[PDB]
């Protein structure tokens, strides 16, 4: 009977064989009241308190979403899908203990992507066993609300404030700081972790100053705040609850009247009509996220991060080599993930209207110019990789880089890297490449388990990849000392230095993408 005593109760929770070792597990603790009924649509209550014992021995429902039913049948899409039963309760985090109990482990936090509408903590590539059972770090992993009733923002309106689901990561985070002591992990040695849009919340947590004192450092998998698709503007968050309101026979004229008619809705109502709040999106839209509520988000953020006005702290970011791929199997014309999607010049034209819908025919003429400047070739495939590099440098590579740049300024040590390696194990097809959300599962270490069907090689990598990064989480330095390896250097502008993950040559070059960075950044705005 594994019994620990915490600040609202007992919890009970269970043992792991985890490579020929012991981890203790639980999953499912519950951390805020659940938001049901009057408390839809608001920041997270802290928890009623309970005697006896809660079994903490199995995976918790997973938050209200819509599922991808993109490719039934296909693994390469449900992977992704939640793997417990959707409920509004939905509000509980795991814990991975080492066994031994570690006196004073540091504890790494991860915050799932799923573009703030989809995701749980329950996916198999989150699964924290590993790492506890090999770097004896603590993980835990929360559930927090998305879509429309994790970020509805009806701003300074606290029936409907904005940002819950941040809010619901942060009262996670303040669990951790009450409690993680009981279980032998360290309150002041936490970092968070996260990937798209769950990078894009670490680095909101960097800027809020109610997560400051709630964790020591962070990394951020492909993604940050800064990402086009990220933060919501107060007009663009409006026009969105009131054409949900519209959507849903809710429109009235008293805003708080708007929000109980949305409470009386049930959520498969809401779920339903989240997709036709933006007029047109593309397949990176955020229907509902992050907004500047004046609370957890006291500023534009873009100010924040200029200025200076974040936790001064060290951070981990990087990319992978193809994180654009992935989005044109999902509206592009001419892709597949069932061939290998040669596009003419004209499929390559039409793509560029469904990803910028909003942009002048000059801007469109502008991206086709930067990127078919092709040495060389002519040469089938051009276009196909033109138009994933264009999505993958706008959306997810030019702003983390920037977001790093931008944060090193202010002093703290940063280290970027670039993810090369497409796993083995791949499901979908070899033309995307080294996909978003691909290197997930080597940080989480699946490849360490020799059962799987990994490669030796992909073993050497994931095993070096989870020392790294437990290497910065306990130190913040993410070196790996022992093994002969390539010294990870500090990210400065100026020299802007970077590490490339792979099996082979892992090397440190510089200055990534910087011609299409310039586009992006500081051309590309003024269109
Ligand atoms: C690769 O496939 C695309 C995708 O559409 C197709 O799915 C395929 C697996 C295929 O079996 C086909 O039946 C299905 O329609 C092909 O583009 C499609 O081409 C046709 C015109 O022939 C259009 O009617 C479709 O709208 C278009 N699909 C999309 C999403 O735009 C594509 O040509 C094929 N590419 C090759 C062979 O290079
Ligand atoms: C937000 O306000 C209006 C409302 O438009 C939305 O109404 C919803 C109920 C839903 O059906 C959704 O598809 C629709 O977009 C926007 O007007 C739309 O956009 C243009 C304006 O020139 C028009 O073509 C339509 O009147 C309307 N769209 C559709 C598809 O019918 C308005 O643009 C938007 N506000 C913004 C972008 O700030
Ligand atoms: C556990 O270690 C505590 C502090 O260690 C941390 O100090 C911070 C500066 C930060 O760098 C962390 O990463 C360091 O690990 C110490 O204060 C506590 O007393 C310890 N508690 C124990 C051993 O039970
Ligand atoms: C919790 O855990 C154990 C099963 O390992 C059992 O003895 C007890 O009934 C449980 N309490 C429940 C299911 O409420
Ligand atoms: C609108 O309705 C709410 C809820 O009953 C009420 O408290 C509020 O004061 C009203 N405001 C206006 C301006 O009518
Ligand atoms: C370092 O080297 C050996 C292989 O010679 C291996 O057993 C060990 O796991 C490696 N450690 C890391 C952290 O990569
Ligand atoms: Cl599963
Ligand atoms: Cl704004
Ligand atoms: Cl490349
Ligand atoms: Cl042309
Ligand atoms: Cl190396
Ligand atoms: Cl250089
Ligand atoms: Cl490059
Ligand atoms: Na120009």
């Amino acid at each position: 009977d594994i019994i620990i005593a915490t600040k609202n109760g007992k919890v009970r929770g269970m043992q792991l064989t985890v490579f020929g070792g012991t981890v203790t597990a639980f999953l499912g603790i519950p951390y805020a009241q659940p938001p049901l009924g009057r408390l839809r649509f608001k920041k997270p209550q802290s928890l009623t308190k309970w005697s006896d014992i809660w079994n903490a021995t199995k995976y918790a429902n997973s938050c209200c979403q819509n599922i991808d039913q993109s490719f039934p049948g296909f693994h390469g899409s449900e992977m992704w899908n939640p793997n417990t039963d959707l409920s509004e309760d939905c509000l509980y985090l795991n814990v991975w203990i080492p066994a031994p109990k570690p006196k004073n482990a540091t504890v790494l936090i991860w915050i799932y992507g799923g573009h703030f509408q989809t995701g749980t903590s329950s996916l198999h590539v989150y699964d924290g066993k590993f790492l506890a059972r090999v770097e004896r770090v603590i993980v835990v992993s929360m559930n927090y609300r998305v879509g429309a009733l994790g970020f509805l923002a009806l701003p300074g309106n606290p029936e409907a404030p904005g940002n819950m689901g941040l809010f619901d990561q942060q009262l996670a985070l303040q669990w951790v700081q009450k409690n993680i002591a009981a279980f032998g992990g360290n309150p002041k040695s936490v970092t968070l972790f996260g990937e798209s849009a769950g990078a894009a919340s670490v680095s909101l947590h960097l800027l809020s100053p109610g997560s400051h004192s709630l964790f020591t450092r962070a990394i951020l998998q492909s993604g940050s705040f800064n990402a086009p698709w990220a933060v919501t503007s107060l007009y663009e968050a409006r026009n969105r609850t009131l054409n949900l309101a519209k959507l849903t026979g809710c429109s009235r004229e008293n805003e708080t009247e708007i929000i109980k008619c949305l409470r009386n809705k049930d959520p498969q109502e809401i779920l339903l009509n989240e997709a036709f709040v933006v007029p047109y999106g593309t397949p990176l839209s955020v229907n509902f996220g992050p907004t500047v509520d004046g609370d957890f988000l006291t500023d534009m953020p873009d100010i924040l991060l200029e200025l200076g006005q974040f936790k001064k702290t060290q951070i981990l970011v990087g990319v992978n080599k193809d994180e654009g791929t992935a989005f044109l199997v999902y509206g592009a014309p001419g892709f597949s993930k069932d061939n290998n999607s040669i596009i003419t010049r004209k499929e390559f034209q039409e793509g560029l209207k469904i990803f910028f819908p909003g942009v002048s025919e000059f801007g469109k003429e502008s991206i086709l110019f930067h990127y078919t400047d092709w040495v060389d070739d002519q040469r089938p495939e051009n276009y196909r990789e033109a138009l994933g590099d264009v999505v993958g440098d706008y959306n997810f590579i030019c702003p983390a880089l920037e977001f790093t740049k931008k944060f090193s300024e202010w002093g703290n040590n940063a280290f970027f890297y670039y993810f090369e390696h497409r796993s083995s194990k791949l499901p979908w097809p070899e033309w995307m490449g080294v996909m978003h959300g691909y290197e997930i599962e080597f940080v989480f270490g699946l490849p360490l388990e020799r059962r799987d069907q990994y490669t030796k090689a992909e073993e050497i990598l994931s095993r070096s990849i989870v020392k790294r990064w437990a290497n910065f989480a306990k130190y913040g330095n993410p070196q790996e000392t022992q093994n002969q390896s390539t010294s990870w250097p500090v990210f400065k502008s100026t020299e802007q230095k970077y590490l490339t993950l792979n099996t082979e040559s892992t090397r440190i070059m510089t200055k990534l993408r910087a011609q299409q960075c310039r586009f992006w950044t500081s051309f590309f705005p003024k269109v």
